[PDB]
C-alpha cells in the first residue's frame, strides 16, 4: 500500500521553497523528502527478481534514501549510491547500512557532475534525478552520464515526471527532453516502454528508456 506520496505536480508547489533556503541537505534534514517511496521502486524490485538488470558495477545518481541502492545490490552487481546530502546519506545508512547486502553496496558523498572514479560503470540507474537538477544543467547532466559509464555501458532513465506541470523540482520532462541531451553526445534509445509497476500518482507520468552509445 505505496500511495502515500504526493503527485510531482503537488511536489512541484513547494519543494523549491526549501531547496531554495537550504539545498537538498536541508530538506533532508527536516525530513522534507515528499519523493520519498519509503521503499525500493517497483518497477526495480521487478527487474531485479527477473534478471531484466544488468550484472556489474552500478551507479545510482542522486540517490536519494538508497533504497534502490539497496534492492539492486548482489553478489554480482556492486551498486554506488551517489549523493551531496549527509543527511540523505546518513538515514540511508541508519536503514540499510547493516544489511548482508552491505559488501556490495555503497553510499557515497560526491558530486554526480564532477565525480569521476578510476572504475567506471556498466550501468546507470537515473530516476528522479534528472528531474531534480535545474534544467540548465541537462546537457552537463547527459555528458555526466556519458563520462560515467564504461564504453559498452547503459544508461538506464525512468523518465519521470512527464507531465505539464509548471516550476520545479521536480521540473516537467518528456521523452524528447532526453533525447534532445543524450542524442547529440553520442547514445542511441533502444526503446522506451511504459512502466506497467508505476505507483497511482505517477502512472501514466512515467516511462522506462535504455540508452546505449553508438560507438564502442
Ligand atoms: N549534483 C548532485 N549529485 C548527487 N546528488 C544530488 C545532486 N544534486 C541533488 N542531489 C540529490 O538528488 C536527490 C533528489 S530527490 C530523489 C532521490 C531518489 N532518486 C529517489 O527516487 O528517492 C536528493 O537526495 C539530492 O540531495
Ligand atoms: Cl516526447
Amino acid at each position: 500500500g505505496g500511495n502515500v506520496i504526493p503527485t510531482p505536480e503537488e511536489v512541484a508547489t513547494f519543494l523549491h521553497k526549501t531547496v531554495e533556503e537550504g539545498g537538498w541537505e536541508k530538506c533532508w534534514e527536516e525530513e522534507i523528502t515528499p519523493w520519498d517511496q519509503g521503499r525500493a521502486t517497483p518497477l526495480i524490485v521487478h527487474l531485479v527478481d527477473t534478471s531484466s538488470l544488468p550484472l556489474g558495477r552500478a551507479l545510482v545518481p542522486g540517490c536519494g534514501g538508497g533504497h534502490d541502492v539497496v534492492a539492486m545490490a548482489s553478489p554480482e552487481r556492486f551498486v554506488v549510491g551517489l549523493d551531496i546530502s549527509e543527511s540523505a546519506l546518513a538515514k540511508a545508512n541508519e536503514t540499510y547500512g547493516s544489511s548482508p547486502k552491505a559488501e556490495y553496496f555503497s553510499f557515497v558523498k560526491e558530486d554526480v557532475f564532477t565525480w569521476r572514479p578510476t572504475e567506471l560503470f556498466d550501468l546507470i540507474f537515473d530516476y528522479v534525478f534528472f528531474c531534480a537538477i535545474e534544467p540548465e544543467m541537462r546537457p552537463a547532466w547527459a555528458k555526466s552520464m556519458y563520462e560515467l559509464l564504461k564504453p559498452d555501458g547503459e544508461l538506464i532513465t525512468l523518465m519521470y515526471p512527464i507531465t505539464d506541470h509548471v516550476g520545479g523540482p521536480p521540473y516537467k520532462v518528456d521523452v524528447s527532453t532526453f533525447e534532445e541531451v543524450l542524442v547529440p553526445i553520442g547514445f542511441k534509445a533502444v526503446s522506451v516502454e511504459e512502466n506497467p509497476h508505476a505507483i497511482p500518482t505517477r502512472k501514466g507520468k512515467e516511462k522506462l528508456g535504455r540508452w546505449k552509445k553508438i560507438n564502442l
